[PDB]
């Protein structure tokens, strides 16, 4: 693994918010991690996972 300290990006597409945040992280976990608390705090969370259309993660509210 390589642990090094990188920054990523997310944007949210739910009924609350349609804008961007960013955070910083060591792994594709850590990552994910931060980005849910904030997720969590805000009120969103129905596809909660990774974007590999701009290297950008996000929290679209499009539960099945």
């Amino acid at each position: 693994l390589t642990p090094a300290v990188t920054t990523y990006k997310l944007v949210i597409n739910g009924k609350t918010l349609k804008g961007e945040t960013t955070t910083e992280a060591v792994d594709a976990a850590t990552a994910e991690k931060v980005f849910k608390q904030y997720a969590n705090d805000n009120g969103v969370d129905g596809e909660w996972t990774y974007d590999d259309a701009t290297k950008t993660f996000t929290v679209t509210e499009k539960p099945e």
